[PDB]
C-alpha cells in the first residue's frame, strides 16, 4: 500500500537540489517509506500540517532526529523543550515564550535595527561582499550574541555547535559522525555559558534564569533552556537571512518592489522562510498505531516530516517556485506548527524585517558576480559563499 523509495534525503545530491526528488516524494502518495534508514516519510503540506498537529500520536520525547531515544542514548542530555511532550513540555515552553515575547521585542527593536542599517552601509561600502560570512552570518553575529548576554570570548564556537545540532538530527552518516567527532569543545564552551553568572544582566539567559522561582522550571533546568536558544537561535536566522539576500537577487524584481514600499520587508523574509525554508526537515515518533493520510503507520516508527516541500506543495500553494513578496503566507510550516511552532519567531522576524527593510532602503541593485556554494547540512539548507555586488541607492 506505502510505496518504497530509495531516495536519501539525506544525501549530498539530494542536498544539492532536493526539488525535484520532493516532487517525487509528494506525488507518490501521501505516506511513503524510505528504505536507505527505514522510516516513514511524508512530503506533502496536509500530512506534514496533520502530524505537527498531533503531539501526541507523533510525540517529540523520543527525539526529532532519526535517533529513537527509547532505543539509543541521545547525542547530548534532551532539549527540556523541542524533545519534550505535554505535559513536560508546556511549562518550560511559557517560559521561553515570556523571555520571547513582544515586550521583550520592544526592548531590542532599536538596537537590532541600529545594527542592520550600520551593516549595510558598511557592506556599501565595500560593494563587493560576501553575502553569507559579511552579512548573513555577520549582522545576526552583531546582535544575538549580545542579546543572549553572552561574554566576548568563545564566539567562534557559536555556528559549529548549531551545524553540529543540526547535523545530529539526521542519519549516522559521514556528515553527523564527523560533526560529533569534533564537538567536544564547542559543546564545553555552550555548557559552560549556560550557567547563570557567566549570563549578562538583561539577556535571554539571564531572562531564563530569573523565571526559575516561578513554579514553572527549577533552577537546574534553566542552564538546558538557554542550551536551547544557543542551539536554535544563530544558525537558523544566518540561513533565513541567506535565503532572503538569495532570493532578492535572483528576483530583482522583487527587490524593486520591497524597495517601492519597505514596509514590505517583514512579509519578503516571511516568504523567504516559506521559499527556501532553512530548517528542512525533522522527526516525530508515533507513541501508537495510526492512520496517516490512508496509510497504517505502527507503534514506536520515525516519521520524516518535509518542511521545505510542505511549503512547495502545489496542492496548498499557487506557483510554489516563485517568490513573492506580496504572497498570503500564513499556514507556511517554516517555523513549524502547533505546540512546539517556533518560540524564537518573534526574534527570528524581527532580525529579517531590519536587516530586509535597511536593504530596501539603501541598495538599488544586488548582482551575484562569483561562485555560489552551498553549505551542506543533515537538516539546515542554506549557502557557504554567495558573492554578490550591491548598488548603492
Ligand atoms: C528563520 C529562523 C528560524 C527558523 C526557520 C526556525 C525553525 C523552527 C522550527 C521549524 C521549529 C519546530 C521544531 C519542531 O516542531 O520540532 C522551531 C522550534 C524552536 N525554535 Fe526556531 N527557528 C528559527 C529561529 C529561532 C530563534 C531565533 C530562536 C531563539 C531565539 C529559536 C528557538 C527555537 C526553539 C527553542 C524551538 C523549540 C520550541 C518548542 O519545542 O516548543 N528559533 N524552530
Ligand atoms: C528543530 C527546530 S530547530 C531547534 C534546535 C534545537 C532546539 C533545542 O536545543 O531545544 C530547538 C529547536
Ligand atoms: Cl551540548
Amino acid at each position: 500500500t506505502i510505496p518504497h523509495l530509495a531516495i536519501d534525503p539525506f544525501s549530498l545530491d539530494f542536498f544539492d537540489d532536493p526539488y525535484p526528488d520532493q516532487q517525487t516524494l509528494r506525488d507518490a502518495g501521501p505516506v511513503v517509506y524510505l528504505d536507505k534508514w527505514n522510516v516513514y516519510g511524508v512530503a506533502r503540506y496536509a500530512e506534514v500540517h496533520a502530524v505537527l498537529n498531533d503531539p501526541t500520536t507523533f510525540c517529540s520525547s523520543r527525539g526529532v532526529g532519526l535517533s529513537d531515544f527509547k532505543k539509543e542514548k541521545p547525542w547530548r542530555p534532551p532539549s527540556l523543550i523541542l524533545e519534550a511532550d505535554p505535559p513536560a513540555h508546556t511549562r518550560p515552553r511559557a517560559v521561553l515564550s515570556k523571555v520571547l515575547s513582544p515586550a521583550t521585542m520592544k526592548t531590542i527593536r532599536d538596537g537590532f535595527a541600529a545594527a542592520a542599517d550600520a551593516k549595510v552601509d558598511e557592506l556599501l561600502q565595500r560593494g563587493c561582499i560576501d553575502a553569507i560570512a559579511d552579512l548573513a552570518e555577520a549582522y545576526p553575529l552583531s546582535v544575538f550574541p549580545d542579546a543572549m548576554g553572552l561574554k566576548q570570548e568563545g564566539r567562534e564556537h557559536l555556528l559549529p555547535y548549531a551545524g553540529l545540532v543540526f547535523n545530529a538530527f539526521g542519519p549516522p552518516n559521514e556528515l553527523r559522525q564527523t560533526a560529533i567527532e569534533r564537538s567536544a569543545p564547542h559543546q564545553a564552551y555552550v555548557n559552560e555559558q549556560c550557567q547563570r553568572p557567566n549570563l549578562a544582566p538583561g539577556g535571554f539567559g539571564a531572562c531564563i534564569h530569573a523565571f526559575t522561582d516561578t513554579g514553572e522550571i527549577t533552577p537546574d533546568e534553566a542552564p538546558l533552556l538557554v542550551r536551547s536558544l544557543l542551539s536554535a537561535g544563530l544558525d537558523t536566522t544566518v540561513n533565513g537571512i541567506g535565503a532572503a539576500v538569495y532570493c532578492l537577487a535572483r528576483f530583482p524584481g522583487e527587490l524593486q518592489r520591497l524597495r517601492s514600499d519597505p514596509t514590505l520587508a517583514r512579509n519578503a523574509f516571511e516568504e523567504a522562510v516559506r521559499f527556501e525554508s532553512p530548517v528542512q526537515t525533522f522527526f516525530r515518533t508515533t507513541t501508537r498505531e495510526v492512520e496517516l493520510g490512508g496509510a497504517v503507520i505502527g507503534e514506536g516508527e520515525k516519521v520524516l516530516m518535509f518542511l521545505g516541500s510542505a511549503n512547495r506543495d502545489p496542492r496548498r500553494w499557487s506557483d510554489p517556485d516563485l517568490y513573492d513578496i506580496t504572497r498570503k503566507t500564513s499556514g507556511h510550516v517554516g517555523f513549524g506548527s502547533g505546540v512546539h511552532m517556533c518560540v524564537g519567531q518573534l526574534v527570528a522576524r524581527l532580525e529579517g524585517e531590519v536587516m530586509l527593510s535597511a536593504l530596501a532602503r539603501k541598495v538599488a541593485a544586488i548582482d551575484i558576480d562569483g561562485p555560489v556554494k552551498r553549505r551542506f547540512n543533515n537538516t539546515l539548507r542554506g549557502l557557504e559563499s554567495l558573492p554578490v555586488k550591491l548598488t548603492p541607492a
